[PDB]
């Protein structure tokens, strides 16, 4: 119940990238709430985002100091930022999501049973018990209100226990009645947890402003009053600024920050009576951490396992391959194998269409998420070596389901090679052309980051691996025979004729017997299944942080 | 200049679906401006828009009446309805968004003179003197502001000159200081010009509330005050309310609509003193009206001139096509005639290219313009076959450029019939498989009217107009041979060997000659032209508004 007070002072300078800040001096106790208000522009959001310590070093001067001391990893355990934006998986429910944020933030040490009753502590502290099974969604899968995805993100910060907690605008897009009761329990954790709750209110309300302990005005850079809130109405008409009509307290002192008058006085005034009054109370570790790797693969499994099924059996993409394999087993109904030159498009037609699928497909997966994966990073909570191997074991499990479904509907209708052994290279050899053509698709998304851009490059780059597979041209011109062998298409498409003819010698136009060999193909889509996710690692820690 | 008062009364009563509205009675005279306030959910929303008379008949009993008479059509084009949302087309300035909405608005009869100086009188009586040659743009293209937005909205409905504007809360998304120089400008329509502002804001500030010159409350149903705003607050202090400490006057009385004290007594207060005061003042037209729809074509043609050409000429679909074109004629570079089997390949690949590329373009057209245009149509600009026939002519002019660049630099690279009868015949057979493979995704995005659904659906029918095109299988299997009759890839790819072999006779395998004809695969080619394009106006006629 924080038993750490934290007594923040900053007495800072200007942030340049022009000024921002200007000259802000200011200390805040413990079990203040307290407010930082001003106009668009004015530079709250980086006030708020310098003293918990997200800016530093370049171009930011000053002294700003914790508890007397000086800011340091060792006191930013305790310190919460709640930022504005909410990231948040959406199949999960709101019980489960913060069960796998507990398992993941607090430290290895302890136990999991005082580990998941930390976190239905949080339920019940905040107002998140009735809804606690209800989904999350976003918009477009119906959850919970935006009032309550506002909860679970100060539910996602207060795990750790901090003794600071930092919030850059929590009542953005809250109606009346919402705004209203979640600052009563952000004032209810000050006044009753003894912490020390900062925010910036956008433009608050009539009743919110009587809930602050203390406001701060920023008028584009420097400040021009930090009090009580009670006593800034009085302070202002003793420097001869009064309202002509009735209205909000919050209102009229913002009128006063942008230069209106009813902003060059109200800043020499400040510098010679109240300004001078706050300056005067200014041998383990290697068998265990690999240990310690692998319950983040285990739990990042567990998560992403309702993320991964949502994306691979979609119920329009059941519907492709559905479609996909009536039409199949009704062109090819009870073929003979004695006319080669059927049987042989009908190879390349299933050569052509798992190597679309699995390649477009996968070009969404890591834009989609680097929102929320560098937050969720840069907190401490994993790494990228163990969230990149929760996609890969995680999508080579749910990927190869409709390819196997395909393929067992439509060998015994269209009469290919009678036997258990001719059906299972046939499969075999099918799972691991999907399994190399997927990864040519993470690759290219991980290095573009652009979902429209990388679907139009997977795109050109399959229209040169079907032309050059070996179907539709007969005889290369002459300086376009080696572009075969960068292909994956065309390594599938001579093994699944290698099972079904062999080589001649029943059936005898040799098109039948090739020109590569077996092992020769099996050797090089393996190489092409690992050499295309070293590649998309690469490409995703080169966006450093 | 508003010569024409419009003196709005409303008695009325009930509108249900429980009930929204229960027992609302007020009257509006010419000069005032009005806010009508409420809590969210208490009917406000259906106030407005069933005394703009947009809601009527059914379930909306009443005795609404404007100017002591009955609400006719006559007396609604005196009337303008400022919806929520803002529906406008992102490539066009803001100047010639207003003259191409002010030739269609304003009636036949005028000049093109006293025609666009109205469109730039209503430039200069709004604010919008400064950004008319800014594009207007959206949430991916940079234009004007947030706030002109609003008042080219607002711009888009003064073009007829009305008397009695109604607005449905325009300062939702503006900020503080462009929400009340909003507010200036329509305080000054009804102060200045002698119109009827009434409108619906949703939280007013502090120095917006003394802008008003009356104000309604609604809780749920029942009105609690209507009267000079001014009297507002000492209205309610007779009643014994007061609040304790300073604050808005519109969040006071806005707290009091839903029940909060400082809503039963309420009611029972207004219905003895203040609502029974209220009631005390209680031979041509066939030739023309053919050349009226060829205007409505032209500028119909020149509006959505840079909306089919940045959806026609994008940047990723150029490089698809430059892509595509460099592998035809490096694959069959110099190719020789002889050879039967490799040149039909190249001739089925156009076909399989040139099908999928403009039936997948084709189903986003109509479902991102439905909104667009049923607002577009409901206010009498034009009809649907005027604006039917300006995307089917406009959308054949654009989408002929790629495919002919693509022939240009392919025939003469591969080696294909040298002639200039030769070249002429196969890039009309092209320019025509294209213009009937659009019109099937045309017909399909307008019965479906969902970008995603019908995507997978034009998907699954080119494949099976693939796969009975004629190239992958020889022999279909005695039940599956009527389908190839319908596709459109079959009488592109017969017609185009047709071209180049003839019926053997040269090269004399007897793929080359088919078993159709040639003026019967043009004959069908026309009749799935103009039958895809039939079907796509009755699959838009049956949104019956
Ligand atoms: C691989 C690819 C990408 C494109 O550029 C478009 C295109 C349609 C040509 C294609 O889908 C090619 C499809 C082919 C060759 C055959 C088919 O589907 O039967």
């Amino acid at each position: 119940s924080s038993c750490f007070p934290i007594t923040l002072k900053f007495v800072d300078v200007c942030y340049r990238v022009r000024t921002i800040l200007s000259g802000v001096t200011g200390m805040i106790s413990p079990g203040e709430f307290m407010a930082v208000l001003g106009p668009s522009g004015s530079g709250k959001s980086t006030l708020l985002n310098a003293v918990a310590g997200r800016l530093h070093g370049s171009n930011l001067t000053g002294k700003i100091l914790i508890n007397d001391g000086k800011i340091t990893k060792q006191t930013l355990k305790r310190t919460g930022f709640v930022a504005q934006d909410d990231l948040l998986y959406p199949h999960l429910t709101v019980r489960e999501t913060l069960v796998f944020v507990a398992l993941l933030r607090l430290p290895r040490s302890l136990t999991r049973d005082v580990k998941l009753r930390a976190a239905e502590s949080v339920i019940s502290e905040l107002g998140l018990t009735k809804c606690e099974n209800t989904v999350v969604g976003n918009t477009f899968i119906r959850g919970i209100s935006g009032g309550e995805r506002k909860r679970v993100s100060i539910a996602h910060e207060l795990l750790i226990n901090p003794s600071l907690l930092v919030l850059d605008e929590p009542t953005s897009g809250l109606d009346a009645t919402a705004a209203l009761r979640l600052v009563q329990t952000l004032a209810g954790l000050a006044h009753g947890k003894g912490k020390t709750v900062v925010t910036s209110i956008h433009q608050p309300s009539s009743r919110v402003f009587q809930m602050f302990d203390t406001v701060l005005l920023l008028s584009e850079g420097k400040c021009l009053f930090v009090g009580k809130g009670r006593d800034a109405m009085a302070y202002f008409e003793s420097v001869g600024f009064s309202p002509a009509f009735p209205m909000n307290p919050a209102d009229f002192l913002l009128d006063l920050a942008n230069g209106v008058c009813q902003r060059q006085t109200l800043v020499t005034a400040y510098d010679t009576l109240l300004a001078p009054q706050v300056k005067t109370c200014i041998g383990g570790g290697i068998t265990t951490c690999i240990a310690t790797w692998f319950s983040q693969l285990c739990i990042l499994l567990h998560r992403l396992l309702k993320e991964r099924r949502h994306e691979s059996f979609d119920l329009l993409r059941i519907f492709q391959v559905v479609a996909a394999s009536i039409l199949c087993g009704l062109m090819w109904w009870h073929s003979d194998y004695r006319d080669v030159h059927d049987r042989l498009g009908l190879l390349f037609f299933i050569s052509i269409f798992w190597g679309v699928l699995p390649s477009f497909n996968a070009v969404f997966t890591f834009p989609q998420e680097r929102a929320i994966f560098t937050r969720e990073r840069a907190s401490g909570m994993y790494t990228l070596s163990s969230y990149f191997m929760a996609h890969v074991l995680g999508s080579l499990s749910m990927e190869l389901v409709l390819p196997a479904s395909f393929l067992t509907f439509t060998y015994w209708m269209v009469y290919l090679r009678p036997g258990i052994v001719p059906f299972l290279l046939t499969l075999s050899v099918l799972l691991l052309y999907v399994l190399a053509s997927q990864g040519l698709g993470l690759a290219l998304g991980a290095a573009i980051m652009d979902a429209k851009k990388a679907s139009t490059i997977v795109t050109v780059t399959m229209l040169a691996f079907v032309l050059t597979g070996g179907y539709y041209v007969n005889k290369v011109p002459s300086g376009m025979v080696w572009m075969k062998y960068v292909s994956t298409t065309f390594y599938c498409y001579r093994l699944l004729v290698a099972i079904q003819y062999g080589s001649g010698e029943e059936i005898l136009e040799e098109e039948v017997i090739g020109d590569v060999g077996m092992w020769t193909s099996v050797g090089v889509l393996f190489l092409m299944f690992f050499g295309y996710r070293v590649l998309a690692y690469l490409a995703l820690r080169r966006i450093k942080h």
